[PDB]
């Protein structure tokens, strides 16, 4: 009959989270432009909007801003068992063994579908900077809420506090990272959560597999492309050779949008008027006449550089570390796996879909002394 | 709801025209064991358990032996007509369109004894007269005169060749064709059988049989141009170490079936033992013996030996056969299985049907001009 | 068990071209209604979907006919070979050898033209090539194809030195639409399988059209024109009717196993060929064929058995007025190009096929010279 | 010219263009060799080329012309031998070697590397020098 192979295009149902439409660049937030909803927002509302889906006023939003930082803080003894943890691995098993071990601690429905919420809501970026600090020997910093909460996450893991606007910037940032199409992580919610046993193991198989293909994604490479430029004369040479390569242009074109996803343009914009204002640096200028010499041949072909390339942009701006960058959009991911688990264990139904056997049949086996 | 790729074990029909073991190597030829057939036959008698199935008696041998020598010319006009192809590429296609033209020579369509017998002897005795002439042709070179004074092979070769052949190379090379004359189930016998069932014409089934005859890039050519490039084995050492950055099993030498080397290449090999003892030794040869020594003393752990692929070019370069000749020449040997099968497949009478399950885009609009 | 006499159902593979379900009488050409492409189809852009798989450009099109014309000479070795065909039978075995023409002409490229070259060079000759055939075969001096002159304007100028209105070209190009696909077929089967080696795709459709004539070749729609001129007296139909009612046989023309829901291809053959009869006026011919049918149809009603493509199609050709045995020239100028598609296809396909079967026969028997 | 542009098309192998009496010498050359109807200027300069082409030094045509003249046999077998020895020197001629060398240019701005590799060579300049 018919099967479009790999899941190909098979449709779920009718996803209730948000809208979106590629023609014209449509992206409505819970329906509401993202655009128009970039304004003068801060993420509480946001994620109200995400997982709860509706407007709040000022009253839950100072009760929430109290009550997270009342659950602010991590177990001492939880540090004394994560200092039996080696330090040689990669970030990305480490994060996952430190999620593993949520509900060891908060153990055991209406009053239990806000408490570990809210718990876990606060707690990542802790676990994060703690294994930052960690897999060196840097001396912890203590749980703050007296700044702010991605203030208080780079006081943490930086032990230097923030400044307001770079923190604009990275809400931002966040705000763009904060969900994608419905994804492989939601593909796993979808493969997992209907079963309704506890958000903690869903959002622990949905950080696990957030891990890139390969255990790396395209920002690493973009990076990475992005410090091997170094000098600028050589430029068209490597434009040549690559034009030889016949493989997708280090940063330029993606295979979501044919018109160049508005998210980028607003990167660009927010990258220049950033450029602008701190130190320009050698930097930004091989960065920019770079860009200047990809757009001069790109342009007929209609791909547009990845927003990994100004995120990479930002992050060595601001000075992230290698490895944090998969953390860096899990957050966001496990924020998107928020309103996915709170959606995905409403529908009660067991999923067992059937398969084109192809096996061999009517053999029968040997002894060994024959096999 | 399952089907093994490449159509694997698809039992249409539980065939009676032939039998052979693989396990202990016996080959039954339609019940007929390989050495036992292969002792003291003639090829006519081989042919008639083939196609006929009866054992032949010497009148009808004798009625066969002279009413095949007496059609086994070839027209006059055939041999103008051809005078207009060019001389550039290789002989398949001509071969082809050369046995094309037996319809614009015989519309019988058919009593339907009379082709069943009488074209079918006709086509039988036609194509070793159309390859040596083609032969002759395609190099541009006078033809020779239809000869049954000789034997249809040694007038085959002499005509092919322009020198007389010999009895005991013309005794060798009917057991090799012998050899060559089956295969199991063939690719070109998968053809017959989607076409031969619907029995049209046995004349333009074969026709088309001859034209599939040509494999993957038309093989044991490159078997016997490695051997030759060979000459000269003293680098061993290298050969093994591109053997082994290959990773492939060497082409010529190991098949998929028989896991045991059929006794084929076994027979092979002692009538190449006992030619290369009659004949001289040729120093050639002699490298090719030590070549195919030092093979066997490396691949006899793996059970896969040198196929009689590689005697068979030592034989032809020997005769000096030339190099599009192999194929025409596999094309005589085997191609009367063709004819056992729409003896068979006429047989049987039934529409075959072309039955799948596609899978690509089920419903979509196609826009007006966009 | 791995037994099923002749190979009956069996599918194979995910076939991405043809959609065949004889259930809703719905044709998918690829996935496309043909009635809604048709109302703005056009043979050469439905090639150019075809086998390049989409809608090509405005000046691609231009390039590929501009290509077309230039590359539909023949040649004056050709034809001097042609005087020297034999002079006896129908044009079965005459295109069967006359196919091997590529070889002493053009075939020795085994690249990015080796795919897009020699088919636009069979498109642009095999039409006249063709046509020759019945030029000559009743020793009738031929001419060159027309320069000014459409594809079908250029044919009947070739095949009839005339030139009719362009309602009659159209009309031409409708039916090739009509008959232009073809559901799966032991042609195409044999045409998988010589292409399966991957040898070329010339001598391919030699072996394809060697293997494509039936039981002693010949056509079915020219056996239905036959038994149609066979009737004789339109009023005397039904006790025809009665007397091959007799003989249990199907009704010729009537009841075809896969098709059997009133096809609306052959519904717009009938309404066409009203307008014809109507806009040419009524013959001899076409009120006996109105007699004859409305006769079948009220005597049945039972069976379903309608009036196929075939009768309207034997008619439209003796209103164009040529060989009644043709009938098979044309269906091959039609499944061959949807042929040409599939070997574009099975050219990703390098899966070997090799089937495997049974034998039942004797063996170990010694062999007894002196029988 | 009729013999010429024959061979010529001979070699094409397609059938033959019969040529008009009604065109010019050379409108009838351009379009029998052809099959296209020229303009005017073109033909007027390849008249022009002739008569450059008409005259030169006492050469090895004209010798042998006067060596066999003395036979006085036929101007058949002295045309023949006229072409017979006009051909190329060992079937090479300054022209096509002329045409390679100017093909054999390629790219431009490397002229100097050329030129200087040309001087090393010391050849009578490529495209430059008689006898």
């Amino acid at each position: 009959s018919e099967f479009r192979p790999g899941l190909e295009g098979v449709p779920a149902t009718l996803s209730s989270i948000s809208f979106v439409d590629g023609q014209r660049g449509v992206l409505e937030y819970r329906g509401i432009s993202i655009e128009q909803l970039a304004q003068q927002s801060s993420f509480l509302e946001t994620a109200y909007l995400l997982i709860w889906g509706h407007l709040p006023t000022q009253q839950e939003l100072t009760e929430f801003e109290h009550e997270i930082r009342y659950h602010r803080r991590i177990k001492f003894r939880i540090r004394d068992m994560m200092k039996c943890f080696p330090d040689s691995g990669h970030p990305m098993d480490a994060l996952q063994a430190s999620a593993a071990a949520l509900g060891l601690f908060y153990s055991r429905d209406p009053e239990y579908i806000r408490a570990a919420v809210v718990r876990l809501l606060a707690k990542i970026p802790t676990m994060v900077a703690a294994f930052q600090l960690i897999r060196k020997g840097n001396d912890p910093i203590q749980p703050r809420d007296e700044l702010d909460y991605a203030a208080n996450f780079l006081y943490m893991l930086t032990e230097r506090e923030p400044d307001p606007v770079a923190a604009r910037i990275f809400d931002i940032c966040l705000t763009l990272h904060a969900e994608h199409t419905i994804n492989a992580s939601t593909f796993s919610a979808m493969v997992t959560a209907s079963t309704l046993t506890d958000p903690y193991a869903v959002v622990a198989s949905a950080v696990g597999t957030l891990a890139g293909p390969l255990h790396g994604g395209a920002n690493e490479e973009v990076l990475d492309m992005l410090e091997a430029i170094g000098s600028v004369e050589n430029v068209e040479p490597y434009l040549d050779h690559c034009i030889a390569t016949k493989t997708r242009i280090m940063g330029f074109g993606h295979r979501v949008y044919k018109v160049k996803d508005p998210r980028a343009v607003i990167l660009q914009n927010l990258a220049e008027q950033l450029f602008d204002i701190f130190g320009h640096d050698p930097y930004y200028e091989i960065a920019v006449a770079v860009e200047k010499a990809a757009a001069e041949r790109l342009s007929h072909k209609g791909i547009y550089p990845n927003v990994d390339f100004y995120s990479g942009l930002v992050y060595r701006k601001l000075g992230i570390p290698s490895d944090l960058f998969t953390p860096v959009f899990a957050i966001a991911r496990v924020a998107g796996w928020l309103a996915h688990w709170k959606e995905q264990l409403n529908e009660n139904r067991i999923f067992r879909p059937t398969q084109i056997y192809t096996g061999s049949r009517n053999l029968d086996y040997t002894p060994i002394a024959d096999r």
